[PDB]
């Protein structure tokens, strides 16, 4: 199937991911609090909503909360200052707070039956966010030979999240903290930093296949922008 791309809002980010957000892959965006990786998730919950031609995918979004970071006032300012109705926006996003890690692998599996639901609608799901993916494997799997079985859990959830990701073409969003040395499976890292006093800046990591550079972008009232 081909793959669809959301764009974030921001050209200079769009083009250092090669178009926009893209289905059937998890695109792993990390970085520290305010770094923007909470405010590219309320925009692309937006973006995704759009026609093509505006960047979107014609599509709805769900989104899994594990640290109280959704705003549905943030996703009203943005939807309003893209000349869309709110209401309406805030009704394409499926929301659910991931209470822990197990609770997380559950949500997961009911964001199937809504994806297999809304499949051949004219509104399909086309964005899965999960912000953060990891907080809760964190902060459960911990201590004297913990990594193993964190990381095992982790590759276990993202491997379910792969398989949404490329059974039903969705884009697979998630958010990260930030150690260096752990494996990870995303297909697509992006490190973001706070700039220049009101930029952020985005890097790819690991991806010799896609061009080096680094992206500049603004948090505004239309969420994410150039
Ligand atoms: C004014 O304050 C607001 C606060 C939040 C909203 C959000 C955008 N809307 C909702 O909360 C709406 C309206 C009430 C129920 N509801 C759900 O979305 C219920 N969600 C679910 O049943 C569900 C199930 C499985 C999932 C698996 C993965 C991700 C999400 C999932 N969501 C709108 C206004
Ligand atoms: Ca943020």
């Amino acid at each position: 199937a081909t793959i669809g791309r959301i764009s974030t809002g921001s050209k200079s980010l769009d083009k250092l991911l090669g178009g926009g957000i893209e289905t059937q892959a998890i695109t792993e965006v990390f970085g520290e609090f305010g770094s923007g990786k909470t405010q590219l998730a309320h925009t692309l919950a937006v973006m995704v909503q759009l026609p093509p031609e505006e960047g979107g995918l014609n599509g709805s979004a769900m989104y899994i909360d594990t640290e109280n970071t959704f705003r549905p006032e943030r996703l009203r300012e943005i939807a309003q200052n893209r000349g869309l109705d709110p209401d309406e926006v805030l009704d394409n996003v499926a929301y659910a707070r991931a209470f822990n890690s197990n609770h997380q692998m559950l949500l997961v599996q009911q964001a199937e039956d809504m994806i297999k639901e809304l499949l051949n609608t004219d509104r399909p799901v086309k964005l899965l966010i999960v912000d953060s993916l990891t907080s809760h494997f964190r902060s459960e799997y911990i201590g004297r030979g913990a990594l193993a079985e964190r990381q095992q859990k982790l590759a276990k959830h993202l491997a379910d999240l792969h398989r949404l990701a490329n059974l039903y073409d969705i884009a697979v969003f998630v958010t990260n903290q930030v150690g260096h040395i752990l494996a990870h499976s995303a297909t697509l890292r992006v490190y973001l930093r706070k700039g220049k006093g009101g930029k952020r800046i985005a890097r790819l990591i690991d991806a010799p296949h896609l061009p080096e550079g680094e992206a500049v972008f603004s948090i505004t009232e239309k969420g994410i922008e150039d």
